[PDB]
């Protein structure tokens, strides 16, 4: 049994949908054709999801890079082949990417520590193209407009007035979106030979759509294994 997930290696599917809020696993499992509740340990909720004739895990990783890293490391080290993060984000391009908009990200700014404790800072946090294009191909089938871009993955939610935040610098660098976990998934994916991707709803109905794309992509990708 896995230390934090508390599910077995035998319960891990090639494809896994990951989200931050365990309450969100509960909302996702409902719209699937059927589900099997697996475990709920600390912030980590596991449910097996049956959708469009496919079987995939939906696991919650909690808030922040270090606690999600424990979830991803346990997934990646025990059989996951594809991990897609369905999550929530903020806009770094207001007057373009507005509240409600969905964004499918190829890359992420590494504003964590853990990824850096795994590999030198120069290394890219980058998603898998197969996964990215699949996510993109699902949105199109569903006629749901999505943005594409770089995500700033920052360990800081609440800034101080001492150290100037780099969010404006990253915005100017055309980073689209800001969240907390993507770069970690992405580096861990690359290191562990797991294909990753990320789909985010802009926060600070469209959720229905977002989840459909996420569930759509997971099913499409699950077919391969």
């Amino acid at each position: 049994l896995l230390r934090h997930l508390k599910i077995s290696k035998e319960q891990i599917t090639p494809v896994v949908l990951v989200v931050g809020d365990p309450g969100r696993v509960d909302k996702i499992k409902v719209v699937c054709d059927s589900y099997v509740d697996l475990a709920y340990n600390r912030e980590y909720k596991s449910v097996e999801c049956h959708y469009k004739g496919q079987k995939f895990l939906c696991v919650s990783h909690g808030v922040g890079s270090a606690g999600c890293a424990v979830c991803f490391e346990e997934l990646c080290q025990n059989g996951a082949k594809v991990i897609i993060r369905a999550g929530s984000c903020g806009s770094l391009q207001p007057d373009l990417i507005k509240r409600g908009d969905i964004c499918i990200c190829n890359a992420a700014v590494r504003e964590d520590r853990v990824s850096h404790l795994l590999i030198h800072g120069d290394f890219p946090a980058v998603g898998d193209f197969d996964v990215y294009d699949t996510l993109n191909k699902c949105a199109q089938e569903l006629n749901v407009p999505v943005f594409n871009g770089i995500s700033v993955s920052s360990d800081m939610y609440y800034p101080n007035k001492i150290i100037p935040s780099r969010l404006e610098d990253y915005s100017k660098a055309n980073a689209a979106v800001v969240e907390m976990e993507l770069a970690t998934l992405m580096v861990i994916g690359t290191l562990r030979k797991v294909k990753t991707g990320g789909i985010l709803i802009v926060d600070g109905h469209q959720l229905e759509n977002m989840i459909k794309i996420a569930l759509g992509a997971c099913a499409k990708l699950a077919t391969k294994y």
